[PDB]
């Protein structure tokens, strides 16, 4: 695989978001992934809707949590692959209350055909990411509350409790790391991102990695 890849530098990643006071991390992980996959299939980088999933995806639980692999299955099996634009279905759950699902008046921003569940293997995830783009991952982020910067090498790695987006890695650094996009505003971490060390299943990062497929 390449020594280092940063999809932000390649213009594949939209701005860091704020999930607010709502456990909608899984929707920000899954939508961030679809945004990147849609741009990498040759479309313009387009802002897509987490509210679609928080309100309409009833296989997940809204502000009380979900799975990115369920979100991708809902989009494909129940919504004919469609993911609406943010502008036409804006986020409304930042105080913890999701409006009811609305079907009409929203504009499709991207379409996906399926998703792939990647191996529980950091080297294979990195090689996949270098060729195919950012990857949604579940992590244990319980020890992330004090993180301000640097490469984390003591992440508590016990229970998957959060969903985030792998946007790159660097195997050349003194401590090899993953670059992760979080959804806790740009004030948190390194302008909204965290680096965790790569190769020791920090935060259980290898355990539930996946991506939407475009085309
Ligand atoms: C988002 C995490 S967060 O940003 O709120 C957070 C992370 C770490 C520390 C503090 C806060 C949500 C929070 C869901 C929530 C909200 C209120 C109370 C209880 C739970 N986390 C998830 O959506 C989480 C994502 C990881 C999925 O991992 N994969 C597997 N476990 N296979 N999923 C869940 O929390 N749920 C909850 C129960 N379900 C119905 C779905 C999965």
């Amino acid at each position: 695989a390449p020594a280092a890849v940063d999809w932000r530098a390649r213009g594949a990643v939209t701005a860091v978001k704020d999930q607010g006071q709502c456990g909608s991390c899984w929707a920000f992980s899954a939508i961030g992934n679809v945004e990147c996959q849609w741009f990498l299939a040759g479309h313009p980088l387009t802002n897509l809707s987490e509210q679609m999933l928080v309100s309409c995806d009833k296989t997940d639980s809204g502000c009380s949590g979900g799975l990115m692999n369920n979100a991708f299955e809902w989009i494909v099996q129940e919504n004919n692959g469609a993911v609406y634009t943010e502008d036409s279905y804006p986020y409304a759950s930042g105080e913890g209350i999701s409006p009811p699902c609305t079907t009409s008046g929203h504009t499709v921003g991207a379409t996906i055909t399926g998703h792939v569940e990647l191996p529980q293997d950091e080297a294979q995830i990195a090689a996949w990411l270098a060729v195919n783009g950012p990857v949604a991952v579940a992590v244990d982020a319980s020890s992330w509350m004090t993180y301000t910067g640097g490469v984390m090498t003591s992440c508590v790695s016990e229970q998957l409790d959060h969903g985030v987006l792998l946007v790159g890695y660097n195997d050349s650094a003194a401590v090899p790391y993953w670059i992760i996009k979080n959804s806790w505003t740009t004030q948190w971490g390194e302008e909204g991102y965290i680096r965790i060390a790569k190769g020791s299943n920090q935060c259980l990062v290898k355990e539930e990695a996946s991506s939407a497929v475009v085309g």
